[PDB]
């Protein structure tokens, strides 16, 4: 095998290291994996479509425009050149390889594509035209942004756009599930808690975080028990960024933040998908949860859950490693048909006041077709009132003694409207059986006279029965 030959290559140190500080992604070209065959799309601000570096590997049948309602998601240049940020997302999956341009692509020999949705107003319906765009034709969908990282909101997708997801896992790629890959958030500096934007907090997004070339949490970072992997990006000024292509026709040296970390994400999925074609959307996300790589990356809340493996909010299972992803692969197993357990929890209203603890045996759909023994994804669906929401701090606890934080406290976040049943998600409990005791504490971390009612608890319990590995 010989390595990129691109002048920048160097420079892609969370690819080119020798240092071990990287994503693997030498050994998974090196065993014969590069994406080809493999269409990935862009949902972002246009892509360059004509770049020296892109033009190449570049698929209009993954592309559009849903901003201007057209085929052709070229972007709309300005002089501050706003809308860049697809392009150089473009390039950190898939710009093209040993042409003396630039750097490479995690998978320079995939097809890239970009919807230009992000340059206008965005809607349910244009969400729901980017995420359901050409669906049998696009494997992989890339996102880096969401709702406002203000460290005030909730929100999450709309009717058209959750009807999207759904359409996509089920439908989606023949039958396997669309791949929808997400950045968890840059709201690091206004302490945001990544839970409560319902595009990452979504089962059917693979969503990733960040983490600094000195293996660092980076100031932009969100924390959330619903984040499943990690990729490298930008730090402090001493630390290097992400070098890729750029609009006209240039290549940057410093694109930064949790954006950054989810195209990476794509391309490694890209690799695994070229290594096993047949793997469906929750195939993939048990990929990721058996070869993400905690070592070295600087946490203070690493726990080990109940199947052995080293869980962070910052970084969920840790550094994506694609030489691991593409060798497990190839001869993965087709996981069982999703089930679904439902528990209504509370038998009445619950004052929250200063403290309120839940606590509720379950034996996860025990005896029935949704019988549960090794959870995915779990959620704790919430309908409560409280004066000022972000002074609350959400924490479940599974049977096995995992401890997922659903909530952290969010300073800024005066809101007196509550939670709407929502449905935080902890991917922390994977593989775990949930049958047992569960508890569910919320807390005022305030010394405020804080008021509130919880008036409904819903665990939603998803996985299977059957297929478990010894513990690690
Ligand atoms: Cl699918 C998908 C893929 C992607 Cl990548 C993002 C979203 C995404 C985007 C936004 C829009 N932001 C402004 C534009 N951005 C830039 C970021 C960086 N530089 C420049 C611009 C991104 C963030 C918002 C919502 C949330 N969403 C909720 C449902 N909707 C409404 C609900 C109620 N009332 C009005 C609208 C529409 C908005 C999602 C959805
Ligand atoms: C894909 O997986 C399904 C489910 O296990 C199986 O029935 C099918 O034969 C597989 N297809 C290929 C091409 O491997
Ligand atoms: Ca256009
Ligand atoms: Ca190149
Ligand atoms: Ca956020
Ligand atoms: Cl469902
Ligand atoms: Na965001
Ligand atoms: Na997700
Ligand atoms: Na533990
Ligand atoms: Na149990």
């Amino acid at each position: 095998y010989q390595e990129p030959t691109d002048p920048k290559f160097p420079q892609q140190w969370y690819l080119s290291g020798v240092t071990q500080r990287d994503l693997n992604v030498k050994a998974a070209w090196a065993q014969g994996y590069t994406g080809h065959g493999i269409v990935v799309s862009i949902l972002d601000d246009g892509i360059e479509k004509n770049h020296p570096d892109l033009a190449g590997n570049y698929d209009p049948g993954a592309s559009f425009d849903v901003n201007d309602q057209d085929p052709d998601p070229q972007p709309r240049y300005t002089q501050m050149n706003d809308n860049r940020h697809g392009t150089r997302c473009a390039g950190e999956v898939a710009a093209v390889a040993n042409n003396g341009v630039c750097g490479v692509g995690v998978a320079y020999n995939a097809r890239i594509g970009g919807v230009r949705m992000l340059d206008g107003e965005v809607t349910d319906a244009v969400e729901a035209r980017s995420l359901g765009l050409n669906p049998n034709h696009i494997h992989i969908y890339s996102a880096s942004w969401g709702p406002e990282d203000d460290g005030k909101t909730v929100d999450g997708p709309a009717r058209l756009a959750e009807e999207a997801f759904f359409r996509g896992v089920s439908q989606g790629r023949g039958g396997l599930g669309s791949i929808f890959v997400w950045a968890s958030g840059n709201g690091g500096r206004e302490h945001d808690s990544c839970n409560c934007d319902g595009y990452t907090n979504s089962i059917y997004t693979l969503s990733i975080s960040s983490a600094t070339q000195f293996g660092n949490v980076p100031w932009y970072s969100e924390a959330c028990s619903s984040t499943l992997a990690t990729t490298y990006s930008s730090g402090n000024q001493n630390e290097k960024q992400i070098v890729t292509t750029d609009l006209r026709q240039k290549c940057t040296e410093s694109h930064t933040g949790t954006s950054a970390s989810a195209p990476l994400a794509a391309g490694i999925i890209a690799l695994t998908l070229e290594a096993n074609k047949n793997l469906t959307w929750r195939d993939m996300q048990h990929l990721v949860v058996q070869t993400s790589k905690p070592a070295h990356l600087n946490a203070n809340d690493w726990a080990t859950n109940g199947v052995g493996r080293k869980v962070s909010h910052s970084y969920g299972y840790g550094l994506l490693d694609a030489g691991a992803m593409v060798a497990l692969a190839q001869n993965w197993t087709t996981v069982a048909p999703q089930r679904k357990c439902i528990i209504d929890i509370l038998t009445e209203p619950k004052d929250i006041g200063k403290r309120l603890e839940v606590r509720k045996t379950v034996t996860a759909c025990l005896g029935e077709p949704n019988h549960i023994t090794r959870l995915e994804h779990a959620q704790a669906r919430l309908t409560l009132s409280y004066n000022r929401r972000g002074d609350l701090a959400i924490h479940l606890v599974s049977p096995m003694g995992t401890r997922s934080t659903l909530l952290a406290a969010r300073p800024h976040d005066y809101s007196a409207d509550g939670f709407n049943d929502w449905a935080f998600m902890t991917t922390h409990s994977w593989d775990e059986d949930p049958s047992g005791e569960w508890v569910l504490e919320i807390e005022n971390t305030s010394e405020a006279n804080n008021y509130g009612t919880l008036t409904k608890f819903t665990l939603v319990l998803y996985g299977t029965a059957s297929g478990s590995l010894v513990p690690r």
